[PDB]
């Protein structure tokens, strides 16, 4: 139908807006420590502590995918990352302090992208 094309053409855009969303929120870890899925031979417990693991590359597999429907499914998935890690690490980590300056640096980014999802519809 037209109507599945014209819904198709608006979920096309929200991909794309949500690709140029990670990528501001992808440079606000320029130390790459959120970039891919915590290594299970490295962490072999891991999955006993976090039951719902997240990273970059795994959100842009979803994204390409054209696998979000709308930006709370995404903020969902960047809440994960945040979450995840500040349960994981202790609050005197590199990786714990990370997480926190990605949460208030992506904050910013986040804020804009609802006003465009609302506005452009």
């Amino acid at each position: 139908s037209m109507e599945q094309v014209a819904m198709e053409l608006r979920l096309t855009e929200l991909t794309r807006l949500l690709r140029s969303v990670l990528d501001q929120l992808q440079d606000k870890d320029p130390a790459r420590i959120f970039a891919q899925p915590v290594s299970l031979k490295e962490v072999p417990d891991y999955l006993d502590h976090i039951k719902h693991p997240m990273d970059f590359a795994t959100m842009r597999k979803r994204l390409e995918a054209q696998g979000y429907k709308n930006l709370h499914e995404f903020e969902e998935d960047f809440d994960l990352i945040i979450d995840n890690c500040m349960k994981y690490n202790a609050r005197d980590t590199v990786f714990y302090r990370a997480a926190v300056r990605l949460r208030d640096q992506g904050g910013v980014v986040l804020r804009q992208a609802r006003r465009e999802v609302d506005s452009i519809g």
